[PDB]
């Protein structure tokens, strides 16, 4: 089952779950076969333990992660846009993504697309 409901809320718990530094709690978002693609190194993690991978690495950091507008969430997808703020060469760091969601009948996200460029990186 996947409702527009279902899939806002699975948006906050990531959200939720980046700030908390939760790495099962992201993971447990995804199917199995989900796969994960980054635009920044064009890389596509598949499978539970590419993706756990990738988000261990990317929580090696602190992040202050919130959505800065409504979810956008319809049949089996849903997009948000958000801020990441860390710490970074020193200095403190926004970073101003868009991300895609598609999700499996059974309300997991099997595909997800993050997408930021050069310009939607800020000083804090
Ligand atoms: C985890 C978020 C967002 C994930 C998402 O898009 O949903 C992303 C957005 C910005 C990303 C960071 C920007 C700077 C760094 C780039 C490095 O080469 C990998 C580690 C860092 C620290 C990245 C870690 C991580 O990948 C962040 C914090």
């Amino acid at each position: 089952m996947n409702t527009p409901e279902h899939m806002t809320a699975v948006v906050q718990r990531y959200v939720a779950a980046l700030n908390a530094g939760d790495l099962d709690g992201i993971v447990a978002l995804f199917a199995d076969d989900a796969t994960v693609y980054e635009t920044s190194q064009d890389r596509t993690y598949t499978g539970t333990a590419a993706i756990r991978e990738f988000y261990a690495n990317s929580l090696k950091l602190p992040l202050a992660v919130e959505l800065t507008q409504e979810v956008r969430a319809n049949r089996n997808e849903a997009a948000f846009a958000f801020t990441v703020s860390f710490e970074y060469q020193g200095r403190k760091t926004v970073v101003a993504p868009i991300d895609h969601f598609r999700f499996n009948g059974a309300g997991k996200v099997v595909s997800m697309r993050a997408l930021f460029g050069e310009k939607n990186i800020h000083a804090g």
